[PDB]
């Protein structure tokens, strides 16, 4: 059930390998990062995730706190996939809301 | 001043008697050990240290490898103290790097 | 002793967090990639290491085979640190031995 | 058909009879198990499959979570075969671009 640091290590590796676009998208939307070229997960725990975010001339580490705490490892992948969808939707709505002085 | 079995014993005794919180921190942070009941140094050598950890009634030996070989015995205490500061400081974000879903 | 998949993951995670510039360097010199923005270790085993390299173009996986197989897991770090030195020291002699046609 | 425990029983049974080398391959690659004697599927459900893995020493149960939940309208025999291919394929990407120190 609970999220051992070894399962965090495995979740992060899986997401870095097979969902690098979802992580850039987390960093862009929840991370409010701009000209994000790439992003990797470094840790996940029940309250949030550590992302390393590369811009066109440097890198930083950000934290994204979850609205809901992560109960069980067995859910983490379905929740991260749902956050990637939610992030798609919120990025779409924001990009639409451009006004000019 | 090469590190010997004798010196190792004494370093371990000192850290166990006087720096018990530091060893738990090592096990928790570097060793990724969760719900840890006891942690003690068993041995130290130039390249690393061996820890015995009780998590759930059961015990294992974990090894933490140093980023750098210890030059000599006289460096051990100052490296272990610094390593306890280093461990207290993993996770920590600039603040400007904290966001929310 | 034996380099396990679990230890591979730990070495790669360490190298990606503490030595990212070293891995970019491996991709550059050992991996003859010239355009390299960044690079992550994906796996390490006794005979070599697997890298994801990002060029402006995009991403690719490469493998670098060690000259001598890793004797064990505890040798990995000192071998990687030495390879980073090997790698930084390729543009050497030529520096003082410039001649003109 | 949707995955009832009676359906799991027949899928596992066939895999365990006709595809034991695939089940061992799941456990070695996906499951990161080494020195595996053999391995059996004990159960499969929309989100993953439970394997029993035996090593020289003893046995252990692992779970492998599917990228996509199974939709029943998609077969599983064919899906597990795809997973068998994808497992042999892991590493092959990187080992195609082999370099030497
Ligand atoms: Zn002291
Ligand atoms: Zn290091
Ligand atoms: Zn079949
Ligand atoms: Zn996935």
């Amino acid at each position: 059930d609970p999220l051992t640091p070894a399962i965090s290590d495995r979740i992060c590796k899986h997401m870095n390998e097979d969902h690098a676009s979802a992580i850039a998208l987390y960093a862009q939307v929840f991370g409010q990062q701009t000209d994000v070229t790439m992003a990797q997960m470094q840790a996940i725990d029940p309250t949030g995730m550590d992302l390393v975010v590369e811009s066109e001339g440097g890198s930083k580490t950000i934290r994204i706190e979850f609205e809901q705490p992560l109960k069980d490892s067995e859910d983490a992948h379905q929740v991260l996939i749902a956050m990637a969808k939610q992030a798609r939707s919120v990025g779409k709505n924001s990009a639409e809301n451009l006004y000019f002085q």
